[PDB]
């Protein structure tokens, strides 16, 4: 192997000069705006088919291969969705039939407007908790036992319509890329904190206690006190039934996860458990024997459309923003999992449009918000879900339960629903193991995780997410805050320049300094960059310039008085009796020491690194060439330019040639916009690589030696 | 000038093997915590000298060179500080003697604990506005005419004590680097919007109208409506006097800065205008002839110490946090303009300590928060101020006014004080020109400017600032969100690789792709990076792997059925035109298509790019080597490393070699912590430069051809 290169030393200017560059009209936004408004027949059809995905996958339906799997997966997911809807309507503190409305309407709208094929659409615990908190805050700020739940149902419907409107607006404006602003560790900490929230929320149903509608901040600790202050009134039948259901459900769920091969269809343990619980609570008469809290009689049928309260809109706009963002984040994560697993495209913008429309229709018809539960999407995909016909059949099962056979869910206890909702928490609760992993790998992401979790538990579920996103954006600045700037030296007498402190037998060319900042320099970076550059070169260029200007002022004062005669050979002095005296420039003239040294008045050049007459003392420097390795400097903001240009100017003023190497052409094109280059700072300071600058320096210095 | 290199082709591993690495100790947190508790004699001496700067700059005082200049500068800045304190006590809506207390106490404390030598310590308009808003909020939220102003004075004192406590705590924990979290454009937009706020807040004194204590959000609009709703009751004498004062002070400040040289000292125009205003108001009896509002009679002397209300602390935690942050940011900016101008070190943590102690003492003695006014600091520096003895003399002048000659300021109108404030406001108002400048230079910083302005005008000054810092952190993500990822190619048959779309006569080695992402490839951009890499290579590695696994499954099915035979020659097909039968794997068996292809059961190689027998079709790829130019990739978070590892594995599985080049030694070391490396994704994929990777590819491929 041999790396044999023989070419000329290239500046960026000399390179672009010798190699003619393909002229490219990069873009404007006028032509982009107009080409975005072409409205060709083919473009109009493409837009109308991207807004109505069912027109594309329904005619391409593979009946023989998909119909039975869709029917089976739909039966399973609908049976699960009925119970999940009842439980999550308990989480919202409304009658439990509105959970069935929330399980019915978004699935039917997403069947038409959605691009995913494997997610089940409906409520999930975190969003039901967020909606319950939003409506408990909306009923509080309201300028004035069945009226209470009626007002709560109205507030839930209005919160749902507003969050659906926000989602639909975000999908129309094509902002479907907001999901990138939530990292894996932020989502992890938020979801395990929310699982702890839900665990705490199910305690009033396991024990059958009466807990107020507490609100954030610190709602979880308020709910814990309300629960364990009454722990002497705990219903024992509710507790025992909930523990039995939770135990059996978790055992059979682990069995389903472990024996996923020998099992043809996963065991529907939730269905069996609720059937058995309702049968034993109806046969043994638990409602009057043990005084348990049961689901009770639900009204058959749907409710007429409702009108959204704009007062609730005003009172909960921010809560609905949080609800819309969490709903989209969760649904897009689950849908992305399945789209990567089955290799089909997933339009994020369409998701927002599909979920917003579903939430609007749901809230209009008295349901509450919901996008996708990973627990129900897994039940749908694991049972053979091939298309969104499984969602249609799940919604048909929900419709059958709403219209015909809801009376069977009358003797079912709320502790059983709470036990199921608690059984679905193992996956999120065991994410506490991410703390140690992230500690090992990346402590900024461990900070995001730990720091998200604390915010969400301490604050609310919607305020915690906002503070968490802000802190996660702050850790990006933490990463690039104190960069490990280094000094480079040549190792091997070749074109390899490494850290000066890392290898033996390196070589720094005399008078040359190579400095590397390993990160994008921004506003929070440039003071540190200047401090480290000054520590690396060994002096402050502005201080050297100021002392040189002081020395030049003293030389002029001593020479125009006659004590120092100018000669083209040197600084001969007729009298060597200089007395100690400083000019003591006042506050209004001291700014004259930062000006460039223009000593062309004297016929000969002053050597500032030699000794000056009459004991005038100036700090002597060895540096004559400063190379800046800008390879890993991705961007420069407005603050970086101002800071860098001023840094460069002082170096240039004290006669130190500055070279910037390792930058691509886009970097220099962007630097041309800041009006960075001028006289005394030109584009000739940019070279290709560190070696290119180093060979230029060597030839310059050997020619100056000649 | 010829660049000639002849070295061996170096992986990172081969370079570490050939060049022995200088062993360096671990900078452990425990040993660092060991140096923390030094208990050394000189260490304790320097700690005490750093906490009490006066013990170091007072003995080193130059009397004959500094004393008279400091005396004159102190006289001038104290005469300015009296009037500024009165005006800012107007801004806080308390009696005007508390502005004198605010101009006295912090200066006397900063004389002892301040590392600056040129700033004038006291209130400035933005902080007086913030303190007044915090006081109005506190009096609003307080659980149930002189009593109203007494309540306001107590709330101001308490808000000040809490602001000082927060500053002192931030200085004790050594967090004096938070000023880096405010860019130049954030500060510019904030100070322009705040100058607009201060302009609107002085209108109730120019016109002499009764405006309620409006509070944010949109307090600027509320105050404008209440002002221009009663614009008919405007006092004409107040407006005329304010306009005359404003015209004169603006003209004379312009004459001052235009003719700095001819004037030995700047013309004191606020003082002269105040004396003339008070004289024509007392002689001509403006208080009874025109019913003008005057400063009134002030209580001669100081007030006894007060105890901070903890109810006010509870009510204004966040308000005082914003006040502390704005105070420190402003004082540090000014202090930094003179440290640099006069070349002395400025400790930020001692700045926080001194400002916090000054605010605590001021609030205890019935003052309001203040750090420094750029207008007053400029008067102190521009008049000859050399040390903080000028601040001591200004505080002595404020003391004289408080105790002895305060009654002279009795007939002075408040419109004159408002006019002085506006004359000082002109400078921050002139920052509207930065909009077009930033528009031309950097549009992310233009966005920071405009959004900071809008957040500060619409929301509060404290909420406006909080929102602004969040959006400015978000723009950092906006920059690195959609990087200009590009494909590279060789120019000149040497080691120069540039954008494939930029020059003519470039060269792509057959089968090699070189991909460059020019940014830290973090959580915001790993999906984008993945998509762009897939667009660059021309295919999806996972899709090719899945179709190859499908083809191999069909091959094994047809070969164990006896339909085809295996031979060292290849596949022998006695039967051709096989019946096409897709296996149609189910949802729980399909992830077997993502497994590595281990066809060692068959003795011969299966050339997946050749023709497969019996109508089997797989996509063919020309790519056999993929180079990733990670030179400008600064950092990688957990999300990046998971996404990056996933991308690499898919490529490796389809037999495409992957090389990562251009990364420094520190970057590879960080990667090891993440456990990125394992079997099949080794450390041998890292090479020094792109040419090193390319020379390795060529030798590998030519050896395989040989
Ligand atoms: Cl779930
Ligand atoms: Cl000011």
């Amino acid at each position: 192997n041999q790396y044999i290169v023989a070419r000329p030393v290239y500046s960026t200017n000399a390179f672009e000069e010798n190699h003619k560059k393909t002229g490219r009209h990069h873009k404007t936004f006028l032509d982009h705006l107009k080409v975005c408004c072409s409205c060709s027949p083919q473009k109009a059809k493409r837009i109308v088919l991207s807004l109505f995905p069912i027109a594309s996958w329904l005619p391409a339906y593979r009946l023989k291969e998909w119909l039975l799997s869709d029917i089976v997966s739909g039966i399973s997911t609908g049976i699960v969705a009925v119970l999940q809807g009842l439980a999550f309507a308990l989480l919202v503190d409304i009658p439990p039939v509105y959970g069935l409305y929330a399980s019915f309407f978004p699935a039917i709208i997403y069947l038409f407007f959605g691009t995913s094929r494997h997610i089940s659409v409906g409520p999930f615990p975190i969003l039901s908790m967020m909606v319950g908190l939003a409506v408990s805050g909306a009923v509080s700020k309201a300028v004035p036992l069945l009226d209470d739940e009626r007002v709560r149902v109205a507030a839930a419907a209005s919160v749902t319509v507003l969050s659906g409107i926000i989602q639909l607006a975000f999908g129309i404006l094509r902002i479907g890329f907001v999901v990138i602003y939530l990292s894996e560790s932020l989502i992890s900490g938020f979801t395990t904190a929310a699982a702890v929230h839900v665990l705490v929320s199910q305690l009033k149903f396991i024990f059958q206690l009466t807990v107020p509608s507490h609100t954030d901040p610190v709602s979880i600790f308020k709910v814990l006190y309300s629960v364990f202050s009454q722990i002497e009134k705990t219903n024992i039948a509710d507790l025992v039934t909930a523990l039995i259901v939770l135990l059996v459900v978790s055992i059979v769920k682990e069995i389903n996860q472990r024996f996923k091969d020998k099992l043809p269809v996963p065991i529907p343990i939730e269905f069996i458990m609720t059937v058995i619980a309702a049968g034993v609570s109806y046969g043994c008469d638990f409602k009057n024997r043990f005084k348990v809290a049961v689901v009770g009689d639900m009204n058959p049928g749907f409710q007429p459309p409702i009108t959204p309260d704009v007062e609730t809109f005003q009172n909960t706009v921010g809560d609905c923003f949080g609800i819309a963002m969490v709903a989209f984040a969760v649904a897009f994560s689950v849908a992305s999992v399945y789209s990567l697993k089955y290799d089909y495209p997933l339009d994020g913008n369409q998701e927002l449009i599909a979920l917003g429309l579903g939430n609007i229709v749901c809230g209009v018809f008295r349901g509450f918000a919901g996008s996708t539960a990973l627990s129900r999407s897994a039940v749908q995909e694991s049972t053979g879900g091939k298309t969104q016909i499984a969602g249609l059949i799940g919604a048909i099962i929900v419709l059958i339960v709403v219209l015909a056979i809801g009376f069977l869910l009358a003797p079912l206890q709320k502790s059983v629903l709470a036990a199921l909702a608690l059984g679905n928490l193992k996956g999120m609760l065991m994410q506490f193991a991410e703390i140690g992993r992230l500690w090992r790998k990346d402590k900024y992401d461990c900070l995001i995780w730990i720091m998200t979790f604390i915010f969400t538990i301490v604050l609310g579920l919607g305020l915690g997410l906002a503070a968490s996103v802000a802190f996660q954006l702050l850790t990006i600045v933490f990463r690039t805050q104190f960069p490990k700037c280094s000094t480079l030296a040549n190792i091997g007498r070749t074109n390899i320049y490494k850290n000066k402190k890392d290898y033996y037998d390196m070589y720094e060319p005399e008078g040359v300094k190579i400095f590397r900042c390993p990160s994008p320099i921004y506003f929070a970076n440039i003071g540190f960059f200047r401090r480290k550059l000054i520590d690396a070169v060994g002096f402050s260029p502005l201080r050297i310039l100021r002392k040189r200007n002081k020395a030049l002022r003293k030389i002029r004062k001593l020479q125009k008085q006659g004590l120092l005669q100018v000669t083209p050979k040197g600084f001969i002095c007729t009298v060597d009796t200089i007395k100690d005296s400083d000019e003591e420039l006042d506050n209004n003239q001291i700014e004259v020491l930062d000006q460039p040294i223009n000593t062309t008045d004297l016929p000969f050049h002053i050597d500032w690194n030699d000794d000056l007459p009459l004991n005038i003392e100036v700090p002597k420097i060895s540096l004559h060439s400063l190379i800046l390795d800008f390879s890993a400097v991705s961007f420069l903001d407005v603050s970086s330019v101002r800071g860098l240009k001023s840094i460069l100017q002082e170096f240039i003023r004290i006669k130190v040639d500055v070279y910037i190497v390792g930058t691509d052409d886009d970097f220099i094109e962007k630097l041309n916009r800041y009006e960075f280059f001028d006289g005394e700072v030109k584009s000739s300071i940019f070279f290709l690589t560190i070696h290119d600058a180093v060979l230029h320096i060597l030839m310059k210095k050997d020619y100056s030696t000649s």
